[PDB]
């Protein structure tokens, strides 16, 4: 029962012992505070009455942000995107392309309004001061920390970004791990279009902050000594415009092509799966017979782990954009495989990250331009960072099921 | 009547006299030309038969000529911009995306065509050598001027690029007058798609090269002393319709951010306004409340100066594109206030123009990149320039509403 | 008969020599066996049996491979691309941006997967390895030409780029000569998704190596002496898919303004050519009557020539892309003109090659960039290997005429 869960949560950090650079160098306070923020904040947010007012009261906010910014890609494409649509074309009358990628120009353009007015900055001052001084982190990986909550992990070092050249290479890890075990609030509206729960969403996105910097202290101890604009507000939202615009064009060209070429796997594993008797083999079968142990492993129910195997796999193996995809479909009413809410609940919060191994790349350009001269250590950290990711997604996840 | 057009025109050149770097430093002979120019210019074609003739003979040619290139868009996106779109979603069959946004493709290949072909040269050079001859400007400014007529800010001065990095502080000015002052091509028959009436939008293109200068002479005057390609045709037309396509695509994020921003302030608005007693209080409201003594001076009837407003400062506190797709509305037989036909030519004269706070970052970018030693001086006279060109609109709607 | 077509062989191998460089330099085992394998490969999956079944085979392949793709833009546009479309538009329920455009995406992310593997590599290394070998030609320029069957002229150089800057004049030429022939193999999935038959655009596609590499040394013999990546695979076809985004954007701005600017041109030739009693005439009229002599000498009937001389006239004035979009309704049962199968096959033969004026522009910047100290010599020969690049291409719809 829940004793399954707490099973789960030690064989996370198990792993990540194992992994760790050096097990004699963890700092117990650090990585036993950080598992307490994470744990008690899913049990504040998902347990008690009150802190589920507050991430109720939180994501109807959040769902009524992104109703207003629908006004503008609605007067863009017209009834394309009007009730109509389903009276025509049924189903298909969501068009995924203006209904959930016009979501990212919008939150980037107000994400960059909130910089300028320095209303973000206020909020993450006050998140990333209440880590380090609970956890002992340095300050500039904490301000990283807290702000991977809100935005993605190329734009989280920002507030910090004097500090990048000259961090420790923990405190680059750390940094790393902040936003390969968040997502960005853009996608996190995308995410919600599709029919992810915001509620879930949300506390995925806070429980990073902890859980990024719980698994990074974990699998790569502080060993050194660490130290210590636009002309208006109109100019903000532009320029935040023009950068969720080419964003929504990138992950566009993606879901193409990767969508595609995962039909062109699955016609040739047909193919070749049928030289061994096995003629419907996809690549949801080898995903989900692979991470099926995972799975079950953070709560899922042994009829139902496979299934939730063949989403959890595929956001690893590719990015979890992709996986939100696949995994829409089973929030409706047309779901191919009925899942019991708990499931569900466990796999929104498994995929709410940006942990894979394309993301390193995406770390070499941004954090790398940060600091040109530290692209050596972000290239030789970036699988063990995508690890760290991997179990701060896992853990949240683990930590969801047991509370509900 | 027409006396309190005439005060407006006098109040106009009032500001810019209080606000000017020299008023005893003012060239009688160039600002006295200048006014006469555009006020004679608006008395030709919007008064005398003969000029009324030409006028709608030029339009007539650009309604044209977009029709001409809405076959490109109709092989591109096929029945979606058919009439069918408009059995079946009614009104929301025009989808601005696929109906508007393409024609900035089409007239930006188009201009890189003419300017191949040295038809662009030709006309310039003549419009551009009348104006220096008469107001005695110099040629570089002059040019720059008459070239704004059919082009961007940031490609008017082109035609004069070696001669910016060291012409004056008053040059400089104008220049960016210039194109703060008038629109571009492009976006005109974007304009024009939308339900704007094409004799108002030429007329107004062609009056901004006298009062861009107007008002440049007015608040900056001549202190100190002036001086003085693509491979083939295909080429051309690939190229601008690459710079049209790059375009199109942030116009289109910026109207889907800005619109939904927009709904995102009026829900704040309509929330802190519920506290004063205003609940109903919206974004329109502030600026219709607030332009209404400046739309009431410029020509337009008491009851209907508070709508002018709304539309007038929409432009001024963003962009003169957005002030236009929430003011094509009122255009229609669906229009939620029918409007005057004297003052719907006032909005859309004083609409007509880039003067807006963000198109100093675009003039940073655009002209800055013609003279990067001078990047100091744009900056420092950009919200002097904004102003200036909001007068030149101001002007050319009162100088239209006079004679109409 | 078949005797008006060896004189068309014929023909074009004497325009070639007498705008030759050198004739006495010409390498008769070259420019024989070059032509030798032109014609055989022609007769091969043309003409005998198990040649065809293999071109068959092949092109069903590429038809299945563009069917799993589908699934991708499928996703993103919905029920715009779905059967419901040709029940409310008709024909034009087609729509051109969320069908043919999106190929691009997805084929540039997968020929960039393959490159990874080094499955491209592979093919590239056999091809190119037995045409030095039969032909004589140097290690690289074989290469090059081998790879040009596949992709484009400024990616096929790649293979080979640390030799291109010390290269000769006539192997950069036949670099230049080999992407001009060949088209690439996401706009060939383009154009089959166009209605197009793909066994024409391989068979094409292939005897574009030998051809290429014919006319090169044709025109420009060799009279000097010659010489002699991605972090994982999700991270290559991510790169391919924005590479193919890149390309389908550009694809489709120069489609808009390029049709419409035909459109604009038709109505200008309306006018003028009114002046001379042809108010009938158009663009496609003189294209037609220009290269009418042309068509009938590649093997095209006299009574069908001046339709198939608008086609290849296009090609050659703009490209290819732009010819086959016009080309393309004379393939459905809705053709204004219904051609034979050997006219049909004889055009879709001469437009499939990138050769015309605005691929020098385009070959100054890529493959200009392997050798900036070489963009000179490109300049120099472009208009040249333009030529030879359509001798090529009319080669190869002479060839396929005969054997069909
Ligand atoms: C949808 C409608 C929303 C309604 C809200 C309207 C908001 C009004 C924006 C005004 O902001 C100002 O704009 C200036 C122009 O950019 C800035 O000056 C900046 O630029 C000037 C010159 O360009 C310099 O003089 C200054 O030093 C520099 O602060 C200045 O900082 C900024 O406060
Ligand atoms: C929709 C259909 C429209 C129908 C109209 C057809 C127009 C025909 C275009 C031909 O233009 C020529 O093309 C050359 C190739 O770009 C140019 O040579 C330029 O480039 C050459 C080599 O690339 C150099 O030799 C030259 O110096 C240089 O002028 C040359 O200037 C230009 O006159
Ligand atoms: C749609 C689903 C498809 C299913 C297929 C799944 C394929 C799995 C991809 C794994 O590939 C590895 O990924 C590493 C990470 O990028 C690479 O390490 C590279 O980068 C490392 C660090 O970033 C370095 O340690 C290495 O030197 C360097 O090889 C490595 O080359 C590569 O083999
Ligand atoms: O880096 C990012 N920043 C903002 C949005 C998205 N991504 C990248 O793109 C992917 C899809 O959302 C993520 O997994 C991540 O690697
Ligand atoms: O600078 C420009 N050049 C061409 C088209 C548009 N714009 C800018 O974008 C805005 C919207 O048309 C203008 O106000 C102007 O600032
Ligand atoms: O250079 C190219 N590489 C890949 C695809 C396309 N093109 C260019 O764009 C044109 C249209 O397909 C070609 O004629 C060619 O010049
Ligand atoms: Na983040
Ligand atoms: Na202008
Ligand atoms: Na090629």
């Amino acid at each position: 029962s829940l004793f399954m869960s707490l099973i789960g949560m030690a064989v996370l950090l198990g792993i990540a012992v194992l992994l760790s650079s050096n097990r004699k160098a963890i700092n117990l306070r650090t990585v036993g505070g950080a598992f307490a923020i994470q744990f008690s904040l899913g049990a504040f947010i998902l347990y008690v009455p009150w802190g589920q007012e507050l991430l109720r009261g939180f994501s109807d906010a959040v769902s009524n942000v992104i109703n207003y910014g629908n006004d503008g890609t609605s007067f863009l494409f017209g009834g394309l995107v009007s009730g109509k649509m389903f009276e025509v074309f049924g189903g298909g009358g969501f068009i995924f392309a203006f209904r959930v990628l016009p979501t990212l120009i919008f939150f980037s353009a107000l994400i960059s309004v909130l910089y300028y007015l320095g209303v973000m900055q206020w909020v993450i001052r006050i998140l990333g001061g209440g880590l380090q001084k609970a956890l002992g982190t340095s300050r500039a990986e904490s301000m990283s920390a807290a702000a991977n909550i809100f935005v993605g992990q190329t734009e989280a070092p920002l507030v910090v970004r004097p500090f990048v050249p000259k961090m420790t290479q923990s405190e680059l890890f750390a940094v790393m791990c902040g936003g390969l075990a968040s997502i960005a609030g853009g996608v996190l509206a995308g995410y919600a279009s599709m029919g992810v729960k915001i509620e879930y969403l949300v506390a995925a996105s806070f429980m990073a902050a902890p859980g990024g910097l719980l698994f990074a202290k974990l699998m790569m101890p502080e060993t050194e000594k660490p130290q210590d604009k636009p002309a208006n507000v109109i100019d903000a939202a532009a320029g935040g415009a023009s950068a969720g615009l080419q964003l929504a064009l990138n992950v566009g060209a993606m879901l193409i092509a990767f969508i595609g070429l995962i039909a062109l796997i699955n016609g040739m594993l047909g193919g070749i799966g049928g030289w061994f008797g096995m003629p419907e083999l996809k690549l949801e079968m080898l995903l989900g017979w692979l991470f099926a142990p995972l799975a079950f492993l953070i709560g899922v129910p042994w009829n139902e782990a496979t299934v939730a195997g063949e989403f959890i796999g595929l956001k690893t193996v590719a990015n979890e954009f992709v996986a939100y995809s696949q995994f829409a479909p089973y929030l409706t009413e047309a779901a191919p495989v009925v899942l019991s809410e708990k499931t569900k609940a466990i796999i929104s919060f498994a995929l709410c990250g940006f942990a894979n191994l394309s993301s390193i790349a995406i770390l070499l350009g941004g954090l790398g331009s940060l600091a040109p001269k530290r692209r050596g250590d972000i290239a030789r950290m970036g699988v063990k960072a995508v690890i760290a990711g991997t179990l701060s997604n896992l853990m949240a996840a683990t930590i969801a099921g047991f509370f509900l």
